[PDB]
């Protein structure tokens, strides 16, 4: 087709939820005669984009590259949402990727432990930015809020790249972003990661301890970054699509820009997309329930 393929990013670009289909977006160009262009529509929590992703034709030519909020967690905690993110036509995942703690470097604080304290002193003061309402960051947030006794005030952006801006100019305290999009920052000493929020260190981060290595085994969380397609679309076209995305996701170029920002290159086929966007689902759901988030 003379269109080019549309995929529509419900956040802020520079964050890892823009790079990733961008990446892959410029492996796949030679199969569209139109081209395929990145499309950034944030705001709301990533419901602008989706709500418009979802009202496209099923044709496959417009689809939702997104996080887990209007994947797998928003339905769950906005009060209604114009879509129902259980008849998105999953087409794959893009990648794993764990969140960690980032706090801007000027705060008096260089450990989780002094961290915790310097929140607990004064409640409601320390200020964590998010992705926006039911992104993983907010969740996470809340998890740690929850384990720690902590209170923070949450400050919604439309994306990482907008809050990580704020974080390093002094106006915001910490973030619970993934680990890609804050690694940048770290190495050149714009921004301090003081944990990563998962079972294993990340190789691109080999000195930042896991939470659970810092005896908080609770904070587990991974964000992960899907291909949907608008409700209606057929299977074949979806898994053409995810067939173009695998073969993207193979190659040595893409795995290496993954792999070096800690990024987990998945390409699932269309099925086991669809089951493990159903475990994560449940998964968050539990969160919303035992950290009760807002
Ligand atoms: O919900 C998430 O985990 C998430 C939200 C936004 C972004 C971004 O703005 O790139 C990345 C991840």
């Amino acid at each position: 087709s003379n269109q080019p393929l549309k995929i529509v990013v419900p956040f802020s670009a520079g964050g890892t939820a823009d790079v990733l289909p961008r990446l892959v977006a410029e492996k796949i160009r030679a199969d569209y005669a139109g081209g395929v262009i990145i499309e950034n529509k944030p705001g709301a929590g990533g419901n602008i984009g989706a709500d418009l992703v979802f009202r496209a034709p099923p044709d496959g030519m417009t689809v939702l590259a997104s996080p887990p909020g209007p994947i797998a967690i928003n339905h769950n905690l906005y009060q209604k949402l114009s879509f129902d993110p259980t008849r998105w036509v999953p087409v794959t995942i893009l990648a794993t990727v764990p969140n960690v703690l980032v706090i801007n470097p000027k705060l008096p604080v260089k450990s989780l432990g002094e961290f915790i304290a310097y929140a607990k002193a004064n409640p409601k003061k320390v200020t964590v930015a998010t992705q926006g309402d039911g992104s993983t960051s907010h969740l996470t947030a809340a998890m740690f809020m929850q384990l720690t006794g902590t209170e923070l005030t949450v400050i919604p952006y439309k994306g990482t790249a907008p809050a990580l801006i704020d974080l390093i100019g002094g106006n915001v305290d910490v973030f619970f972003d993934n680990i890609s999009s804050s690694a940048t920052y770290h190495q050149a000493g714009k921004v301090r990661i003081l944990a990563v929020a998962d079972e294993q260190r990340s190789q691109i981060l080999p000195q930042v301890p896991t939470f659970a290595e810092q005896q908080w085994p609770a904070m587990q969380a991974v964000t992960f970054f899907s291909v949907v397609a608008p409700p209606g679309t057929s299977a074949e076209i979806a898994q053409k699509l995810q067939k173009q995305m695998a073969l993207a996701l193979s190659s040595n170029d893409i795995r290496k820009h993954f792999q070096e920002q800690g990024a987990v290159p998945c390409g699932w086929d269309p099925s086991k997309t669809a089951q493990f966007i159903r475990q994560e689902t449940e998964k968050w759901k539990k969160v919303l329930k035992a950290a009760n988030v807002k």
